[PDB]
């Protein structure tokens, strides 16, 4: 029942990048997702003491989420495009794994990511 520490959203080590397709990621993708009516259970880290949700972090060991994402973003955390296209995935697949088809929030995901599949066909 317990929440680990979040997602680090800066690493000095790590080598960051601008690309325009970075920028587009912040600018179109997330921006997108961000105002969606299902995006709010994704906007910050699985709170699993809130919601009860004690099993979640015994079961999901990559947490991801828009919040982290969009901070990432935001501090230029990333070399690539690819390397934030993963984290939006992750946080995908994670619901996917976590929860029961038909679910609530299995059909939330299910909108964000059909919604996120088609801003990303139109990725500079
Ligand atoms: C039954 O609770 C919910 C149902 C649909 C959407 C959100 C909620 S909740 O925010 O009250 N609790 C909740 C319940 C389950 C989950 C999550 C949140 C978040 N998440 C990413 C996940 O995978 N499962
Ligand atoms: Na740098």
């Amino acid at each position: 029942s317990m929440n680990p520490p979040p997602p680090e959203t800066s690493n000095p080590n790590k080598p960051k990048r601008q690309t325009n397709q970075l920028q587009y990621l912040l600018r179109v993708v997330l921006k997108t997702l961000w105002k969606h009516q299902f995006a709010w259970p994704f906007q910050q880290p699985v709170d699993a003491v809130k919601l009860n949700l004690p099993d979640y972090y015994k079961i999901i060991k990559t947490p991801m989420d828009m919040g982290t994402i969009k901070k990432r973003l935001e501090n230029n955390y990333y070399w690539n495009a690819q390397e934030c296209i993963q984290d939006f995935n992750t946080m995908f697949t994670n619901c996917y794994i976590y929860n029961k088809p038909g679910d609530d929030i299995v059909l939330m995901a299910e909108a964000l990511e059909k919604l996120f599949l088609q801003k990303i066909n139109e990725l500079p």
